[PDB]
This record gives C-alpha cells, structure tokens and sequence, in this order.
C-alpha cells in the first residue's frame, strides 16, 4: 500500500541515505530508472550489492506511459520503491507521479537526497545566487535550439548564476561534454551576438560531484574550452559578478586566475 | 590529517548518506554547528550513537571567529569532521572554511547531503523554474530588512518562482514561522505598495522536509497566514507563472484551492 520516491545520491552507491537504504531494504519491490542521469561512480550491481534486493530498471516509457501499470499495482498490495538518482522529484515530470500514485490509492512517501542543486554549492558560488536553470541541448537537423542562452543573458544581466545542465543520452551512454558545451555557446553567441557567451566569459566547470574528488575548475572560455575535465559528468555553470569571497574561492580551490579578482567583482 | 565537512541532512540523524556515515564513524575528530539549521527529527544524543563518537557543537562565533584555532590544528595530525544540518555549502558561509583551511595546510573534503533547496521539489514546482533566492530575517531594533521583497518582485516579473528561506536565531531557540515571514512580507507590502505580497497572493509552505509526513501547503495568503503549519524549520515559496502539472500537484498534493487549477496564460 505505499511507495517510496527514494533518491541515490550524486555519484556512487553510497550516496543514498541512511534512511534511504534501510527503507529500500525492507520493500518488497524496488524500481529504478537511470534515464535521467545515470550513477557515474558505480554501476547497478554494485547498488544492488548495498540495498541486497534486485533492482528493476525502467526505461523513460515505462516510467512516463506506464508508471500506473508497472510500479503501482504492486505498490496496492506490498512496499514498493522507485529509485532515481539525485533527489527525487528533481527531474521536472516526476512530481506528477505522486498525482498518479493517489489516484490509484496508493499513499506515496519521499526520502531525499543530494541533488546537483544543491551540490553546486561546492563551486563556492552562493546558492542564494543562482536565477533560472537551463539545459544545453544539441542542434539537430533543421532544430538550433538556443533558450539557454537567453537564460545566462537574464540570469547575468540580474547578476545571477546559471546553472547549466549538459545534454545526456541515457541509453546511449553519451554526454555532452563542457567543452562541447562551450563551443556550442560560441556558436550562439556569434548568432545573438548579444554578448553573453565569448572567449572572455568567466565560466566554471564542475565534474563528478558527489566524488571524494571532484574536478571544479573555473576560467575563462578561452583558456578552458580544450581543457580536460575528466570524465562526465559535466556541469557548465556561467557566474554572474561575483562577491569577493566567491571570487577567492574559486581563485584558491578552483585554480581560477587570481585575473578575476579584479575583473570579474 | 584531513577535515572533512559533512552534511547530516534535512530532517533527522539517518538524512546523512552512507559516504558520511562511514567516514563519520572512522575520524578521529567530529565537531559540528546547529546553529544555520534546524533537524527537528533528531537529538545531538541520537548523532553521537549513530556515529559512535562524541561531537563538538560549536557556535556561530567559534567557528567565524576561531575555526582555524579549535578544528584545523586537529587535522593536521588527524582525521577530523565538521558536521552541519542540510548540505554544508548551501545557503551557509562553510565554503569560506575550505579556504582557511587550504591555508593550513589541511586538506578538505565535502560530503553532501539532502539540502532543502532541492528539497523543494516536493512542492511540485519545477525546480529550474526557481529563480534568485533570499532571507526573510527578524527585524532587529529599528532596523526592518526588506531587500527580499524585492527578489520576490524580480523574480515574479520574470515568471520565476521564490525560495525563501527563513531566519534562525539558535541560541534564543527561535525560528521564523511562515506565518511570521507572511506578517513580515505584508508589512513590507505596505510600505513599499508594489502589489507584489497581498492576501491574494498564492504562496506554498513546506515544513519539516525529510521528515515522512511533512507538512505541504498552498494556498492564498489570507488564507494561510494564520494555519498551523506544525513545528520548524519551515520555509516559503512566492511561485511565479505556473505550469499546468505544477497547479495540478498543488491542488491535489498541497491541498490548494481548486480554483488555481485554472492558469492565466
Ligand atoms: N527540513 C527543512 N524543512 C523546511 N525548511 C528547512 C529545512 N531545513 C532547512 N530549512 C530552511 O532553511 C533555513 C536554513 S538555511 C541552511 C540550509 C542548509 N545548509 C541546507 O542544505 O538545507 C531554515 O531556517 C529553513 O527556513
Ligand atoms: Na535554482
């Protein structure tokens, strides 16, 4: 009669919560899905190690066409959970399924757990800060999708953050790396030519968030854009003017050049 | 000899994830602060089990003042802990802790942990629809901070939803209600007469997240102002422009009036 939204975490296995683990174990069905975002520091037979329960992945249909026929029936009748990595309801459809849940009389309860909203805060970049999110999606065809660019334009015209999250194919296991991600801003920048992404843009780069250690990196784009990160994931976030104490954060801990300092306050 | 800043969670001791609980158990050192947050789940006494060692509570001026006297002479010959509600980075000044302490000499690393600003997810509004953040703080003699209506009014103009988060003073054991941040709001509202906080206003309340049942509620201020909302921490949201499925869950999860079922595109 219950189902649990519980998140994983970040990066690895042992991102999930105490209390996420120990309600995990005592359910008698456990989903997940990894369509979202994928757990890049452990694979599903290391999380199904920890929880000691098989673990059923569902693929985006079965979640967005038929959560009602898949997860809930069993959920009537034993404690389900649903897996996703992160912090549940993060991912913008998901709330929905709690509207599903109740009308199928199924009561629904959710474990949190760290969310890349949140973990950004290890950039140095006051949380307070950050305006609206966007994500960078690839052109395709006769598609040049560019909503995120105007949403760095009126987060650093406000002095705001922008938190930018990369294109992922899921089932592919392709990323779009921050590279890829800068060169593809360029592009729509030499489109809009609005000034609001060049080779001058103060940016910083933040991979595998979650790991013991993570890769934060912070320059500008024309000193970063080849650089290496590591592998994904990637997220690019373009900072509007920084408080002083953000700036020698990313100065001392993101090896920014102390350039910033000066230019970027 | 490293530091590490661990978070503890939302709501109770098992809101920490495994990573922090392992590292947790086999530091020589736990310090911590209750002071940015409230986990009103959960007791010093019942972390201390949990991690199986005796902890620290530092106070605001101990660790703004003295952190590189009390904890960073301890990490250079062990392996020490500063555990913090939430994450440890959001919405805290923590992150300027990893700068005295690369100036130690002392290596630092950061285990996050749910954080009520992702948290937020549970109220059904779309995380990246949230825009700049801000602080509903207790007016203090003759001084009455107003600067986060003025977020509010931005963020609305730009169809952006509000975090607001709530002040603390926790050594006087005291924390803003939504209520009280309601009442604070609608005096500001008349002084300032922008039209941006009135009885009309929708808003939603979450209190208590990370706990099983915690308390989601939205609503018109009018009629909320004056509704228990059960016991802190609590914090309020001003929703911008709102997407269908966010109207839907708000009505049907939060409770909210059906009437709002109905957006003004
Ligand atoms: N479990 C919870 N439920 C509701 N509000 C919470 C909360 N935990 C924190 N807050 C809100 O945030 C304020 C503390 S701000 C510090 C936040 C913390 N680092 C984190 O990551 O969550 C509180 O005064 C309150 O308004
Ligand atoms: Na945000």
């Amino acid at each position: 009669m219950v189902l649990y939204f519980i998140g994983l975490g970040l990066y690895d296995e042992r991102d999930i919560t105490v209390k996420g683990l120990e309600i995990a174990k005592k359910c008698d069905y456990v989903f997940a899905e990894f369509y979202t975002s994928l757990m890049a520091g452990t694979t599903l037979g290391r999380i199904q190690k920890l929880i000691g329960k098989e673990i059923r992945v569902l693929s985006r249909e079965d979640v967005e066409l038929n959560f009602e026929n898949i997860v809930l029936p069993l959920a009537k009748e034993n404690d389900v959970a649903f897996l996703t990595p992160g912090d549940p309801l993060v991912a913008t459809t998901h709330a929905e399924l709690r509207i599903r849940a109740k009308r199928a009389g199924v009561e629904s309860y959710v474990i949190h757990a760290p969310s890349i909203y949140s973990a950004v805060g290890i950039t140095g970049l006051h949380i307070y800060k950050f305006g609206k999110s966007a994500t960078v999606a690839y052109p395709e065809g006769n598609w040049f999708p560019t909503s995120y660019y105007d949403v760095i334009k009126e987060n650093a015209e406000r002095g705001l953050h922008t938190l930018l999250f990369l294109d992922i194919k899921a089932e592919k296991r392709m990323y779009m790396t921050a590279n890829e991600a800068m060169e593809l801003l360029l592009k729509v920048e030499d489109m809009k030519k609005g000034g609001v992404f060049t080779d001058d843009t103060l940016v910083v780069v933040l991979a595998r968030a979650g790991s013991l250690n993570p890769t934060i990196r912070a320059g500008y784009v024309k000193d970063l854009i080849r650089e290496d990160f590591g592998d994904p994931p990637h997220i690019l976030i373009v900072p509007g003017k920084l408080h002083i104490v953000e700036a020698e954060y990313l100065v001392e801990i993101a090896g920014a050049p102390r350039e910033i300092l000066h230019v970027n306050v």
